[PDB]
């Protein structure tokens, strides 16, 4: 039954992340650096999903985020940059999901969540 069907992959031949235009040990330089200079602040690489067309660009991809600044606060601030209306959906994933915590201080978050090389990693989607 249906097996008159055959499948065929459709290819498409079409701005890299943070993680493709900097080497590790580059980004573990980076991360040295920041703490060394910014002892209270967090490094953040927050970026689009690569398959979001409903929400726009950032224009900058690396922040400092101070420590005591929850996911709410900077779940506002991304929303407040991106000149997003009230009622578009919005969803900021840490390591592929989202934050259930969002009342902690992103320092706190950070130990967790954060990268083998330093960074904490965000991607930002109007999906989950």
């Amino acid at each position: 039954m249906g097996s008159d069907i055959d499948e065929f992959d459709l290819l498409e031949g079409d701005e890299k992340t943070f993680k493709q235009r900097r080497t590790f040990e580059q980004r573990v330089e980076d991360v040295r650096l920041i703490r060394e200079q910014h002892p209270t602040k967090i490094p953040v690489i927050i970026e689009r999903y690569k398959g979001e067309k409903q929400l726009p660009v950032l224009d900058k991809t690396k922040f400092l985020v101070p420590d005591h600044v929850n996911m709410s606060e900077l779940i506002k601030i991304i929303r407040r940059r991106l000149q997003l209306n009230a009622n578009q959906a919005f969803f900021l994933l840490v390591n592929g999901h989202s934050m259930v915590s969002v009342s902690t201080p992103i320092s706190e978050v950070y130990e967790s969540e954060k990268d083998e090389d330093g960074f904490l990693y965000m991607v930002y989607a109007s999906q989950e």
